[PDB]
């Protein structure tokens, strides 16, 4: 009975899925994420239900927000609960580390200047969209190059925001980059200021000495950055500073 | 450092998964890294706990054909990596977008090979389940995102996380049932897994388990599935109905 045609299955993890679909009334692509009720126990943390309408919440919060998708639509059918999203067009940033950085042993300088542009243009737009995400009231506790979304014109956008909270809110805890430790006591929008001092600095590391270099090392990454990239140079000691602020 | 990281493939509740290269011997690895206190979930358990976790399981599992082999395992600081074998092939979820929505006023030659394709690989899917079994352990994830379809046709399961000793939950089709225990709980994944095979997405994620006889009912019309297949499945997943 639905208007929607499911096409694809992209992701499922704890009682949660995440479908492509089609409006049939209109052909628009949309994403579909679906949740099931789970009656466990208080171990078990909020269910795929309970995380599912915190993330309508928070996109609600944020509407009207160029670089957040809009809740299209949303219903039950008995307990299943299905959230209709837009779909975000372009390629997640981590697929970049694939081939856009081995940037190789000795390389062109003019595709190393046209790479230095072009990560500073993507931090510029993640921290915008930050920024107005603050606006709101918003903390988006998940920044890192698996949740930000590069379109084809370049502009960037962000996919999940199940671990978005109220900016008012006052919570020790700390969610981990894919590159350095969590921050000891953060909270605020202090959180997205340390995952984009980090997003600063691997936007220019490889792959492999990201997971390997600890944050104690973040001087020394700015410096070498600066002596490969050709970086505004406090750019680069800026990121160090808020990594190691403690 | 005897390893070079060449895709970022995931990162959830504080763990990455990374694709890389053994720098010694050239072959391809899994990188799974956690840091301590990251993705604190509410029972106690962080990234590095649910790692440990992983790894215990993949180790009891070891030798069985479809469990990834555990290559290395070390720490760099309070960081802990975890190297496992990279499984060729294609995740079964791929194919339900690809393979099976072509075959809706279909060519019977292409829903007869897919027919025999989905038997097969339900049923080296049964095989790896029961050999895990054996070893005491039971799965709890079996869905189609977690079987990886081998270039030889052969499966295998790709998170073992959710396993668990069969001592001591939802599917993505349908609600996992009230007080499922033991091995118990894989052969009801068991079973939604013979009707999601054939079901297109739309009504796998929108019909409930009410409906499972029904659901066979349609799949025998539109595809040659012997029918105590599917009712072997419509019985198991409705076996604590009114
Ligand atoms: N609202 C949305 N628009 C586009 N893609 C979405 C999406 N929500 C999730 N995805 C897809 O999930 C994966 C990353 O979690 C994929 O990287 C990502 O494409
Ligand atoms: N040992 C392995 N071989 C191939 N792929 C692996 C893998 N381990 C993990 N993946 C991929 O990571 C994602 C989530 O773990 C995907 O679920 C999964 O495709």
């Amino acid at each position: 009975g639905l208007p929607y045609r499911i096409e694809a299955a992209l992701h499922f993890s704890n009682g949660g899925g995440v479908y492509a679909g089609i409006d049939t009334r209109t052909g628009a692509q949309v994403v579909l994420k679906e949740a099931r009720p789970h009656a466990g126990l208080a171990a078990d943390g909020a269910d795929a239900v309970t995380r599912l309408r915190h993330e309508r919440d928070m996109l609600q919060r944020l509407a009207g927000i160029d670089g957040v998708p809009a809740v299209l639509d949303h219903f039950t059918l008995g307990e299943h609960h299905f959230l209709v999203l837009e779909r975000i067009e372009g390629r997640a940033l981590n697929t970049f580390f694939a081939e856009r950085h081995p940037l190789d042993p000795e390389p062109d300088p003019g595709k190393i200047a046209d790479y230095t542009a072009w990560a500073l243009r993507v931090h510029a737009g993640v921290e915008r969209l930050i920024d107005a995400i603050h606006a709101r009231g918003i903390v988006y506790n998940d920044l890192h190059m698996f949740n930000i979304m590069v379109r084809p014109d370049e502009t960037v956008a962000l996919i999940d925001f199940e671990a978005a909270a109220p900016l008012a809110e006052r919570s020790r805890q700390t969610l981990a980059n894919p590159a350095f430790q969590a921050p000891p006591g953060r909270y605020g929008a202090d959180v997205d200021r340390y995952s984009l001092a980090c997003l600063r600095l691997a936007l220019f590391l490889p792959l492999t000495t990201l997971l390997v270099q600890d944050r104690h090392k973040a001087w020394e990454l700015a410096e070498a950055i600066a002596e490969h990239f050709p970086v505004p140079r406090g750019f680069l000691r800026e990121a160090a500073r808020e990594i190691t602020r403690d």
